[PDB]
């Protein structure tokens, strides 16, 4: 029988951009890493290398981004590539900073899902190993939700609430199953957004330096300003599946069991992963030696 293999880089990948927060130049580099390494980041811009791996306990502030601490050394905006990285099955992978957050690209994981299939992903020889929910775990935090149930798959639920003329309808509730439904096709180029009073009120305050409309969905109090349009019909709700993939992602293994969140945000995911994470009775550690009968399937290296 063939194993569900862990899997990584076949070869290095290089991308520059800007920090969405930081408004920094960085230059990000992907490598190769051995079995059971996970995803760790690396700031290589300081001195001695500082090297944070990208799992629940290392995460610090969880106000607008997912940030990775080490000390007072931070990796902010993790959720874009760890959600490419997820989507594509990478579990283990060095990635090299030369700043402190990561590029934020076109606002999406569609160019961190391009540039990870054109270095190609390697097969290693060993089995991968994924965290099944076995007991519904949920944390709340006034009407915000989020809720791990026992599911044989991934599937992804998500729902937002914004009374605005642009977010009427169905467009404002998705559910992605994986088993058939692509993350490459219908989750990774959804765009990350804001409102223009609350991007007024960032600038006010010398935040979001990086943000535009070229790596950004910008609405203001009727509609969205980017002449362009959107990529989706439900580009806002994809997003934030997107950004729950990518923070569930610090669990540090994927996941058989499903996602529902409501009005949900980068702090209470954290707050939901440390939750099953001491919850031992809820989880438990599977492997498939056999693909055949796997419940998850990822794309052909
Ligand atoms: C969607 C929301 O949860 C979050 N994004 C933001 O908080 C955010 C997005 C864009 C801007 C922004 C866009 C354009 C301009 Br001009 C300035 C700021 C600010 C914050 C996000 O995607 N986190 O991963
Ligand atoms: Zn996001």
């Amino acid at each position: 029988n063939a194993m569900i293999k862990q899997r990584t880089l076949k070869n290095i990948i290089r991308a520059t951009g800007v920090g969405l927060h930081s408004g920094e130049k960085v230059y990000l580099t992907l490598k190769p890493a051995p079995v059971d390494t996970g995803i760790v980041f690396s700031r290589t811009d300081l001195d001695p290398v500082v090297e944070i791996p990208a799992r629940a306990e290392n995460v610090g502030e969880t106000t607008m981004s997912t940030t990775l601490v080490k000390g007072d050394v931070k990796v902010d905006t993790v959720e874009h590539l760890l959600s490419a990285m997820a989507g594509l099955g990478i579990d283990n992978a060095y990635v090299e900073l030369s700043a402190s957050e990561v590029p934020i690209m076109d606002g999406s994981a569609g160019p961190f899902v391009f540039l990870i299939q054109s270095a190609g992903l390697q097969e290693q020889e060993a089995a991968k190993k994924f965290i099944r929910i076995k007991r519904e775990v949920s944390v709340e935090e006034g009407d915000k939700r989020a809720v791990f149930v026992p599911f044989d798959g991934f599937k992804v639920s998500f729902e937002i609430d914004f009374d605005h003329p642009v977010f009427r309808g169905r467009t404002q509730q998705a559910s992605v199953d994986f088993s058939s439904t692509s993350f490459v096709k219908e989750v990774s180029r959804a765009r990350t957004f804001g409102f223009m009073r609350d991007i007024e009120y960032l600038r006010s305050q010398n935040l979001a330096l990086g943000g535009s409309v070229e790596n950004a969905i910008v609405v203001d109090e009727n509609r969205v300003l980017n002449e362009d349009g959107l990529r989706y019909e439900d580009e806002f709700v994809k997003h934030k599946i997107l950004d729950a993939i990518g923070d569930l992602y610090l669990l540090g293994n994927s996941l058989i069991g499903e996602f529902r969140g409501f009005k949900s945000g980068h702090a209470l995911n954290n707050q939901l992963l440390r939750t099953l994470i001491a919850d031992k009775d809820a989880w438990e550690v599977v492997t498939f030696e056999d693909a055949r009968t796997a419940p998850i399937s990822y794309m052909r290296p």
